[PDB]
């Protein structure tokens, strides 16, 4: 029931949403009584390198907005020496939590959610920013539609591409993430989730001679789009340009 004041405007404190490091996002009401997220994050003990990363990340949610709507919209900001507060739109849950909670997944919700993550990748590739760690807790659900939360400039090992296992890089490794994320959408596990050994794993992502099964199912664009983005090398990886012009995410 706390109330708090992020450029003079008054909101009042619902439920928090979540917390991260030094970060707190809540769901907030404002004056005419619209429905907000608001994320807190206490600059204290956050470090030169951490506060560039931060201020980098909230000018790239902020220059975004514009171009695309599948990016979360930042409404207001007040930033501090002490502190950050940022006034976003409120989604109902993220993509994440809600493949865990749906048992079954309709293939026309998957094919929507499908169009919104290329859309969202895509704008971001556009800029040059490349996220390199897309997980399903990347994206929101705000209104049926899917929303990038953040761009990787300010955690589960399936989604990586292994590109980032061979740096031990480009915008196809956003595309082999997308892939897993589908994988899941589609099959209900990530390719490599069988396997419960993390180094295990990592060397079957790597390994090329460890193939990954596509079972048949009734929609063969969504085979070949799996196919298509799940492939070791990147330059043998297909781009977000192709797969917006893909049959699956096409026709009807
Ligand atoms: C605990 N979870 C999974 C939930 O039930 C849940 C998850 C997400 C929710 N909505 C929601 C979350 C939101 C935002 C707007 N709405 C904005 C943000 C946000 C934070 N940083 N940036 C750059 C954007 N956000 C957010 O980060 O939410 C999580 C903390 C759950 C990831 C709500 Cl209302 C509930």
């Amino acid at each position: 029931f706390q109330s708090m004041s992020v450029k003079g405007r008054i909101y009042s404190i619902l439920k928090q949403i979540g917390s991260g490091g030094s970060s707190k996002v809540f769901q907030v009401l404002n004056e005419k009584k619209q429905i907000y997220a608001i994320k807190y994050v206490n600059l204290e003990e956050a470090d030169n390198q951490t506060l560039d990363s931060y201020r980098n990340e909230i000018a790239y949610l902020n220059k975004l907005q514009q171009h695309s709507d599948k990016i979360i919209r930042l409404y207001d900001y007040e930033i501090t020496d002490q502190y950050i507060y940022m006034v976003m739109e409120c989604g109902n849950i993220d993509l994440n939590g809600w493949l865990k909670k749906k048992k079954s997944i309709d293939p026309w919700e998957r094919k929507s959610y499908w169009k919104n993550m290329l859309e969202a990748v895509h704008t971001i590739h556009q800029h040059g920013i490349v996220h390199s760690d897309l997980k399903p807790a990347n994206f929101l659900i705000v209104d049926g539609m899917l929303k990038l939360i953040d761009f990787g400039i300010a955690g589960t090992v399936n989604y990586m591409p292994p590109e980032a296992i061979k740096d031990m890089i480009s915008p196809k490794s956003d595309v082999w993430s997308l892939g897993c994320i589908l994988y899941y959408m589609t099959y209900g596990k990530t390719p490599f989730q069988q396997i419960i050994n993390q180094i295990s794993k990592l060397h079957a992502i790597i390994d090329p001679n460890h193939e990954i099964e596509f079972p048949d199912i009734p929609e063969k664009d969504l085979q070949d789009v799996l196919k298509c983005c799940l492939k070791r090398d990147p330059k043998q990886r297909i781009s977000i340009p192709e797969l917006l012009a893909h049959p699956y995410v096409q026709i009807q």
